[PDB]
């Protein structure tokens, strides 16, 4: 029950100056069509367009009279300085914006207390910026008064304001354009969505995912290496996601090293997870069991929980588990916090400058969203309504029931096989050898 | 000109019947172009194109007996970094899922299917492939050029190979639609099954190939080496070559991510000595330093090769990275004038973008690409590529695959963040630099009152 | 109560008889005679300025020097070559391995070399059925991967069952690659060994990626467990400088000894407080430094060894460890809930890259000392050396009877360079906050004004 | 060979009137720690007569700290660890001796030209906070000398006290050449070298900075060629690794790598012959080869990587007869290695070595090296320093290692390979049991 109506992105009213660089045109939200080939175009199973970004010949805002406004929010993600770093070089390389301004440690920046503490961004000071992890500006958890933050716009003549953040963030962000059109003041403001978990709706990607699932696969060859170094051996490895379990399930498949994977879609028992494992013993000595922070909350810090239920379980059954190890590992520091993958550098630069032509171009109350290879702009209240998650039945979590370990293969009819296909090779390996001898 | 591509182009071969279950349902399309011809109405709306592309996934029947079905894997030309990804990936997905009789690796490229190069070849096992994704190169070897296609398709019935998949760039795939056509001849039930490996992303009906992201990656490390080089030279200049024999998509993308190019030469682009060096001037007016990418198939214009090809059917290239760095250099010898002590490096990168294992990103992508391969080759499919576009893995046809090319649109993003970042001779230098100047002192007097404020 | 290490102490044992030639170092090679032991000086600082006589050594002690003899003690093609791994992995394991199993089969021929699975245990009746055959093929490329393709465990086996186990495979040398207890439980079964007089060396290649063996400047690993904890602490600083009184705590390795959460303090330039078991501090003292630092600073990085603070069962039933991580970011968290006060919001966050540190693949510069250590102790135990370790101490490869070497461990010099230059990084109680504040700006100033008046110059003209 | 004590005794600018802000005899170390005799009773005595002083913070200093100018010139080859020199010697004199002013001098020795003194920056805590974390050096540096009556002048013009000359053999000559030209005018000059030299070719020194990070980037270098070569039939990686003079990066990236067949250095100048022979031998039981070249080998030959690849191609081409298909890559990875930051242990060793260079300094040492030997900081006087320099020992354990791991023209070809099949025969067939066993 998503309409057309709810995918249409608000523009402030007029567009009365040329663009100093530089029709909406739309892509279909699903590319599939009803009906067989035929003689005519085929039509979409759904009736949504999405509205494209791009650089627009007649913009809102006067360039040179516009102040461009920057926050970052929430946890870190890899991303957010170059996202600060192009937002900042775009406005006043391309428009030449009168002024540019950064907001620290959240919304708390534009609090009157933390108007304070707001940051000058030139050239200068956002050169290098995107080398490093973390965001210059800094960032908080939690709201401010809308009323008071829409005070320290309209005081530093902020005309557009960017929030960089998650569904929360851009759900506060909305409140502020509200609030803004309820005084009529010239505010756009503009949604760079930050989730590292890439668990917004109308994206198939947002900034730091491709990272952090570089870094995750890092952590599970770490994970196991300690733990084939024990004879039954468990690495535990927690791998953020909050409520979807993208990072688990890419990071599980890259790695080819995991044997268990625990995400908040597939919320299965103790019980279950222990004989996945006890059937990982059978034929094995170590085990690798990926963990997302959202798994088993009706079982919180389900990572130090597992391990410790796991080392129960293992504890229990000395009789079969003589000596056992148990390393849990927590790479959420080391995930969040690096600078971004080259490929995640360019998406990022991509993302906040079509964001700045789009804001320049008067969009407001909307993010900038990636969707079969093209960037789209998404009203917030749909962004913030509907979220994404696994499908258990989808390729990704297909590639990840085929790794990990699965109760109904026959493990040792399996291994028969398995055997049979290697004396094969060692037999010809073998005739090779005694060849080149004689010969 | 207009290219012709109809429905029927589109049209994947099937090797006739399907008459064995899945162990581990109809076709179904995705839309060519997903753009609409009109703005939002009371109806769904409809492509720009008719053109519909059949949709890779494991099927429900399949045309080989899976426990009768020998695999055979090649791998040829320039080294990729996914080779051993896709060679495991294949390998597995035969084994662990459709637990195939057996799979045979051919060493160094269509030279394996020779009846020479046969005795080479190797039993691929679970044991065989384990780590071999986390290495550069490819465990099977590579080799550039053609053989026989009677001889090959005599190891092919000798080894009771039943799938052939053919890891290659369009010279590849060519020969696996040869193969192809060799064997319905004699009436073999042969499936050939192309993976693409084209580091440049230069196949059409696609955004992405195996290996580009990690070939990225690299190049923006060489451009930060090349950078801190530059920079530590007065008059410093280094001209690093990124690949790109046909386009420049590694070129740009590296321009674009490293944010450290001032010039980035690329084909789709060709412009004349003179014009480079009137960049290079514009930038030695407010600069010590100056970094150029170019790609390999920039400037077949600067000079005449030999007139041969290489093996595989490429055009012997100019090398253009030694031409610019020499050309560089004399220009700035007869102005010395002005460039009084200059430096120029030339740097090439090549043999750590090629032969470098891939990121965890492109190992995925890899093991995506391999693994709805061998779903597809066992239902059937045959003298088609595996492709991934608008978010989608697509058969084509090789016949359609390989009478197109992509390249860079001058008039899209990605290129216009080349030109926001790169030397442009249009701004008036001097009034630019007025501006730039005002702007930072802006910026140094807030910065001096701030100080000021903490003390009293 | 001073060590009571003797000359004698320091001369490795040989097992009697040096009867065959070696394989690839021929005594004709050579320019000088005699295949003898060479020395190096424990200490080579001189007593006496310089004079008309040579400099005379501080110390008495002189260290064996390890290299390939012309003599050896076992005939090669007879030689089984024992392996075991025990303890914590560490990074350069498969080095070592690799190196040992190559430098036995390319170098000296021997017949055979075994891999004794999860330690000690390995070589227990009931594990020796385990044992893995080490060939070219089996251990090709596993120095590319972390952790021990042998596997590791804690804890002594009966040497009077493991003894059985060397004999029953016709081991001739088993390397004991592992801490102070492996090397201590290798000299035992030297002992059990010579006690029933079968032809046995056990030659002990230490692990310890905390760089703690005495007669040693470096340990296998240690290099690269500091370039890992630098990794951590960028991290740890990008947390931390994100949020507005951010701390953030990362536990460096360093269990008696604080020599990775030095080397990583300093090389990193991050942290603010650096706490290794060395240096002793309360509690309170640890806030006091935090308190200091959140007077001129909004962020915070506490490196703490799991050594430090000694003197500071879960619900499933296992009981609980001696994890003073956990705890400090316990006691800081509640110093700054005491203090909402002057710290209004605050944020800290702990980081364990433990797994991060051990289970990696070695630097290349580790690649290179795991393979010197192992070929030059494969020369040497099949030159007979025996109850003894190979070290690196002075830039050179020394041989240390394990008597000594465990009796004796290293430690921080609060005195010495290394740790001078943390106390130049870290915050200090010295200074005076505000003064020495007033002058960083005049100094930023200065800078400021000049840049700004240079830039003024090139407007108009 | 013939070094005095006199050669290593180190100036000392004549007074040593203040206390020192952060903090006492000359200490030494022995330039050889073997003993003369066997162990005895008593304490041993060195093999030498020879005492190198040893680096250490200073009591009492020469400069009055608040009046002293810090003066740093970068010269020849970027290096790995240039811009941590810098930093550190710029935070030394700031916050351990409060130094008045630090001066840095742009591109070499061309910064203290009349012409270049106009170029050169005021370096204070804010301009070297993260420049160690790039490659290259803020200052800049070229090759040549300039004149020293007119480099003097500069140093006097700005009142420098101290002046760090950062660069090879030939950049130290001339730092000499400057304290001399400095003293013969009543000019109260210290001139104090930190050695750079990526070789490790310094004499008196075990190790250098920027050496270890170059090792680690030939390794990396080496990783490609090898898959390069592996993956073509007679395949040929053939990789240039620095090294004018000595082959230190070549034999330890050699044998760290374990994937050079051939390793061509200065100190072992072979013919054009010798190493096709070697070539030839590797491929009679192998497809491919790598060859590791030091820039220094094959001086007495037809830029040895461009030749030696030439040359190998030539060989290959007419005995296509044996060597049918062939491919011959050549790699420079020469701006890899220089152009990258230091490993996080070369940014210990940089650090090290600048602070002590700047408490030395302080302490009126002047035309000397800060050098590292026997696991200690020493000084050394640029005189011997630039008299003696360091190569490969041929009959030492490093280049003993290379051997070990490259073709050898010694062991006999068919009887060498007869062993390596009975030994792969013995794996091959208790595998093939083991197996057997399990059905
Ligand atoms: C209650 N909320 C604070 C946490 C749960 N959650 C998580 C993700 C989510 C929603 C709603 C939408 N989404 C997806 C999403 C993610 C990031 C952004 Cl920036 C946006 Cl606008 C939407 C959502 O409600
Ligand atoms: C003659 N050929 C050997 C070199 C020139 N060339 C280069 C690229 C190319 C064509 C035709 C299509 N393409 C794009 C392309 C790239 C990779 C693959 Cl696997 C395919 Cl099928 C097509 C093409 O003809
Ligand atoms: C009891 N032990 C398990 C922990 C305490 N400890 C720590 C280090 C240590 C000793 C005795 C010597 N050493 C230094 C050391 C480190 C590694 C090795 Cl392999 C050796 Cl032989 C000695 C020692 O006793
Ligand atoms: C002429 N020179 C530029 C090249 C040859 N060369 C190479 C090394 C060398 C000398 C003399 C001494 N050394 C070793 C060395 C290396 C670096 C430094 Cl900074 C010093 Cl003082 C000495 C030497 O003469």
């Amino acid at each position: 029950s998503v309409t057309q109506e709810d995918l249409k992105v608000d523009r402030l009213p007029g567009a009365d100056y040329p663009n100093p660089s530089k029709k909406t045109d739309y892509i279909m939200y699903n590319p599939r069509p009803r009906d067989e080939p035929s003689s005519e175009n085929p039509v979409s199973v759904s009736p949504l367009l999405c509205e494209l970004a791009a650089a627009r010949s007649r913009i809102h805002f006067n360039p040179t009279e516009t102040t461009i406004g920057i926050v970052t929010c929430g946890g870190i993600c890899p991303g957010l300085n170059d996202v600060i770093r192009s937002i900042t070089l775009t406005g006043i390389n391309v428009y030449n914006v009168k002024r540019v301004i950064g907001f620290r440690f959240g919304y708390w920046g534009l609090s009157k207390k933390g108007s304070q503490t707001a940051i000058e961004l030139h050239r200068g000071r956002v050169t290098n910026i995107h080398h490093y992890g973390g965001t210059i500006l800094g960032s908080s958890r939690g709201p401010q008064d809308p009323k008071e933050m829409v005070d320290t716009l309209e005081r530093l003549g902020v005309n557009i304001l960017f929030t960089v953040g998650g569904d929360g963030t851009q759900r506060g962000a909305l409140v502020i354009s509200q609030e803004a059109k309820r005084r009529g003041v010239d505010i756009s403001v503009f949604g760079v969505p930050k989730t590292i978990d890439n668990d917004l709706s109308f994206s198939h990607r947002t900034f730091g995912f491709q990272t952090a699932v570089e870094k995750a696969v890092q952590a599970i060859r770490a994970a196991y290496a300690e733990a084939v170094s024990a004879n039954y051996g468990v690495g535990v490895v927690k791998l953020m996601g909050r409520d979807s379990g993208f990072i688990a399930a890419q990071a599980a498949v890259a790695s080819a090293q995991a044997n268990i994977c625990l995400v908040p879609e597939n919320p299965i028992s103790e019980q279950e997870v222990m004989s996945l494992l006890e059937r990982r013993f059978c034929h094995s000595r170590s085990c690798v069991i990926i963990v997302a922070e959202g798994f088993g909350q009706d079982w919180i810090d389900i990572g130090v929980i597992l391990t410790e239920k796991v080392k129960a379980f293992l504890k229990a059954n000395k009789s079969r588990y003589p000596d056992s190890t148990v390393k849990y590992i927590d790479p959420s520091y080391m995930i969040r916090a690096c600078p971004p993958s080259a490929n995640d550098a360019l998406f990022c630069a991509t993302l906040a400058t079509l964001a700045v032509h789009e804001a320049m171009a008067g969009a407001t109350g909307c993010i900038i969203a990636m969707r079969h290879n093209n960037y789209i702009l998404v009203p917030i209240k749909v962004a913030t309504s509907v979220r994404r998650v696994l499908d258990l039945r989808g390729q990704l979590w297909r590639q990840v029931r085929e790794i990990t370990v699965d109760l109904g293969s026959d493990v040792r009819l399996a291994r028969k096989l398995e055997i049979r296909r290697e004396l094969e090779a060692i037999n010809r390996n073998r005739d090779r050898l005694h060849e080149e001898l004689a010969k």
